[PDB]
């Protein structure tokens, strides 16, 4: 019943030529976009290039969005500007933004609110550190993070959650399909107890953190894992096989 | 004998249609780009649209760059990526990034370094708050801010300085051509003492407080004011009259 969601987070990577080559590889894969969501998130300045090269079956979005609206916010991309350009998705709360640019749960909330206000779909990221996990605080941390923004969700097709074990991002140390499943089930329960059972049953919860061609099948098979936010592996032509695992 | 420099900082503003209309009015103005630099800084996702719409006499850039190069920095735009796109200019250290996103003098130093390494031209911003001016710390603050990055400049046509009087933005107080001239003169001396006299005479120093069609000519005629970074006035067709003040 839940539509699977496979997302490519290119992060800060790519040239005009490399994107031309990569998008061409991606375009060779035929899939039904009414059955499966496949979303590519290029660098902002690469968006138009990427959108024009990707076949229409692929969805697209940007890797961040402003917590502010239009106005005097130099360097920011507002949700209203994104919507005017028909950018469909935004990533909010990625670990790297929380770490390097000190984005808070409150920033995450305000970005979600602006995105939803402007009819954008949001891919909302959270997850606990190694320290927090070794202290048995994962559920506590995740609950706090989800609760920061979850009341804002007005359409449970249009908000997609991503569980990022922080120790799993770009490290190769991917959470076992069972370790992720347990967190995902707990995330869905948090959504159930705060938003409703029908709402929890329709919301996509993705796993992020060292997804590759070799572990994607075992991850997607878990009952509460609805796809992936794929980092490094989405920069490769073999990303098509990761998409295939959700087919 | 410095080449004047007029920059449009659109900040977080614009639609596809508004930019089509605005760029068209801009293209109306016959100016010689070898005599005057006119640079427009659209939102990242508007860059390609803006670049295509504007005639080649207008230079273009982006409103911020990453201190990090390529890699796992979700939401960031690297200097290497801007280079590959032939993005000519970047704005660094704009007060709105200092204020809302806690950008430091060190961040400014690193962003300038990244930009110059990748042959980008930089519009580097600084300025003192109301509280700093009222404690008579203007020259001390400016000195500290400029000395944070100034030794990195290797080509004095390629880095352009902007004095942003934060004490005169959203405060009740007003800046005057004389007040701005005095700060500008002090900035040029700092450049003289750190980088040399010929280099200090070469470098453009722009005024970056509230500039409009009424006050632009009084400001540009000051000996050490070499142009402007223009905010909200650059969102209007009358911006051409601001350009005309530097022709």
């Amino acid at each position: 019943a839940r539509k699977y969601f496979v997302a490519a987070n290119w992060k800060c990577n790519g040239t005009l030529e490399s994107i031309k080559s990569l998008t061409n590889s991606f375009n060779n894969l035929d899939f039904d976009p009414s059955k499966l969501d496949v979303v590519v998130f290029p660098v902002s300045v690469h968006y138009d290039h990427t959108r024009k090269l990707l076949q229409s079956k692929f969805s697209t979005g940007i890797q961040n969005v402003s917590k502010f609206g239009n106005g005097s916010y130099t360097g920011e991309v507002s949700a209203e500007i994104a919507k005017d350009l028909n950018i469909e998705y935004v990533i909010i709360g990625h670990w790297e933004r929380r770490k390097y640019f000190h984005e808070t749960d409150e920033d995450v909330r305000e970005k979600l609110q602006a995105s939803l206000k402007n009819n954008l779909k949001a891919v909302v990221c959270f997850g606990e550190s190694l320290e927090q996990r070794e202290q048995n605080k994962t559920i506590e941390v995740i609950t706090k993070q989800v609760k920061a923004f979850v009341d804002l969700i007005d359409n449970f097709d249009n908000v997609i959650l991503v569980y990022e074990p922080l120790w799993a991002i770009g490290t190769g140390k991917t959470a076992t399909p069972e370790q992720a499943q347990l967190v995902h089930k707990e995330i869905r329960k948090i959504v159930k107890d705060t938003c409703g059972e029908k709402q929890a049953n329709q919301i996509r919860i993705l796993y992020g953190g060292s997804v590759n061609t070799e572990n994607c099948s075992s991850l997607i098979q878990q009952e509460d894992i609805d796809g992936f936010l794929v980092g490094n592996a989405s920069l490769k032509e073999s990303f098509v096989d990761i998409i295939k695992s959700a087919m």
